[PDB]
């Protein structure tokens, strides 16, 4: 008799609502309301919209989305996508996708509406923090290769700049060989800004390149039988070399696990802005073949034990982007990127301390 | 197997969800989600928060939802909220420490209701503003002097304002009309009027409409079919009347505006109104829960509904000042104010041609 | 203006196309303009109205009309006034005191009409506008 309060209500809804309503509508709206109210990323695949999920190499817009403070936002436009080329920035609230209001629209619905074939156009209405009126974008989609990792030397300094815009399947291998290719290097600038995340095993593997021992990241929850804890093995190549990590509001998921692991192990300095805070994991629960729900089944926890979604990553050195004031391969860009100049400066003091 | 797909889902949630949740919370958050998705005004009174209906301090704004966001329909004239600078169409973004997204229409009112001395802050977004606006207002009792009539100087007409549909709107208008016998026309200003009780909109309309259906409550069940007529005789059935409406006119203000419009009893001047034609009722879900949902919708004498579209005026005029080719060369009871209000001056212009046409 | 304005202009012949009737789109009304009182104003206005059975109202633009001959002002006004005085020339000599009235043959005694005038309306245009205003025949 405990689930009676639901049967009690649909009786009143059938009779005293202004419109007569089919129970078919009652039930799709039944499952919608519970999923959406509990969790932002908890979305619903319908009685027919299951198989809807041989997709091939489809195209898309190239923005990763999440929901912060109940409203959908762009985590970061992936560098090199038509959305990145269009002028989208991190933290931008999506208000309408193709004149369709994202109000009470789940994260997955927004992703699917922007995904399709590379030639299809798409409109997005957005609200930015410092704009008088909402901004309208007319952009064409594209295929997403995403060249993740390249290592460059910071000229006139012994350091080198390594950028990871996303967690491809080849990030640990490409980063390691990029370091192996530079014996003369005395420091690293690891740019994880604008990286919306990726797969966990490449976040753990990249962090294992710098951490000898200790906890690295863990998935925990009420069921301790389903409580994964990743640690670092003793095979860490670069246990001494300086490293300065850069993060901003576009850093999410995997990039926060490695940045938080380095920060918590006091292995690196974190420069930039407070990150987005995407430390949730969802899971497909198969309601047979007709329906599937997505709900968060676990959360991510750092080597310090702190959770990610509630707070994100607070950097050790806060710096808003912009140009370096003056007085009148990475040269000149250091002046056009004040955050990069700070990460190099934090390495420069490390090289001084190591003079013992 | 009527409820088969709902019990089927919660089974996976109980076992494979990240957090432990009592079935009591699973159901309250289920039914809240059901209530909210069907109707904007459909809100929820809890297992304990029901029969908490006992009584008037507050902020003084009437709120509604049309496109998923809570907005101020119009700040009640003379309230401390009106004093703060609130305007129509402003999205309410934060009431206290709660982002108003997925906060029911009823819940937002409760946070603004309290004792008249307590202060309260509200975060608001306006249509043309770069960053959110912060308003710190103190609550107060709402007396709201609803109706006043003033003579329009240098014209034989008079200006009637109704800021809200008090229990005294038909009486105050009527006595105002008898108190100026030689008046030859009316400017009925319903702008910024977010509504009021239904019977005072019908009674005011009956003050000028001789015959015909006037407004209707209609739902899918025909057992709930109230039909309002002009069952009484109308004292002032001939004198001209020009009604002003804008984006802040809603419900009752639209009912009287549409009734006069549909019967060709008045000219409707201004902008499209807000479009709130629903009425709710307290429904007892046993003793634990109670729901507020729309029990009927309003239909005009023309048969058209009021919620989907509102009222489209006969003459559109956007607000501002009346132009003057030498308005800064001259620069160093309603006279001259007509020059500061282009909408009011147009309603006077339609009365002046009306009084000319009646010269037959 | 702060200083007097100087104009260098070349002259021309003056035909002056006085009357044309146009329909006001998305309304049942029509716009009739009279920039001057040609010898053909009553005839052209009447046939312009005769050409539009579906019309429910008139906008009579007399702005910028500096005047014209009296008989076409009286004739145009007679198109809308059934009876009553229409315009008069008076003075000390009552032997030379002309008074024009309207004959009963007025075609459009019901149809709405809104007249427009400005600082450029003079002479004839004021006789017809004043006649319609005084008879409460137009706005």
């Amino acid at each position: 008799h405990m689930f009676s309060r639901f049967s009690n209500v649909v009786s009143e809804i059938e009779k005293k609502y202004v419109d007569k309503i089919s129970i078919s509508e009652i039930m799709t709206k039944a499952i919608e309301g519970l999923l959406s109210n509990l969790d932002a990323h908890s979305a619903y695949l319908n009685e027919k919209k299951f198989k809807e999920f041989t997709e091939g190499e489809r195209g898309g817009l190239g923005i990763t989305v999440g929901m912060r403070d109940g409203v959908l936002t762009v985590i970061a436009p992936l560098e090199g996508t038509p959305a990145y080329k269009a002028g989208v920035k991190s933290g931008d609230n999506i208000l309408k996708i193709n004149n369709e209001s994202t109000l009470s629209m789940s994260i997955d619905d927004a992703i699917n509406l922007m995904r399709g074939k590379p030639k299809t156009p798409i409109q997005i209405t957005i609200v930015r923090k410092n704009e008088p009126k909402p901004l309208v974008f007319n952009i064409i989609r594209d295929i997403i290769k995403l060249p993740s990792v390249y290592v460059k030397k910071i000229k006139e300094t012994p350091y080198l700049y390594v950028r990871v815009s996303g967690f491809d399947k080849n990030v640990t291998k490409s980063v390691l060989e990029g370091l192996k290719a530079n014996p003369k290097a005395k420091g690293i600038v690891l740019d994880l800004r604008g990286n919306p995340g990726g797969l966990l095993n490449q976040a753990v593997g990249l962090s294992n390149l710098f951490i000898k021992e200790g906890v690295l990241v863990s998935q925990k929850g009420k069921n301790k039988e389903e409580s994964l804890e990743y640690k670092a093995n003793g095979r860490a190549p670069y246990t001494n070399l300086p490293i300065a990590v850069l993060v901003n509001g576009g850093s999410a998921s995997a990039s926060e696990i490695v940045a938080g692991a380095l920060q918590d192990h006091k292995r690196a300095v974190i420069i930039g802005e407070k990150t987005f805070g995407k430390g949730s994991v969802q899971m497909l629960l198969p309601v047979n073949k007709d329906e599937a729900i997505k709900i968060t089944t676990a959360r991510y926890y750092l080597p310090s034990g702190r959770t990610i979604q509630a707070k994100g990553i607070t950097p050790d050195i806060v710096i808003y982007p912009g140009k370096v004031p003056e007085n009148e391969v990475t040269p000149k860009m250091i002046n056009d990127d004040i955050q990069l100049k700070t990460a190099i400066d934090s390495l420069k003091t490390w090289s001084i301390v190591d003079e013992k």
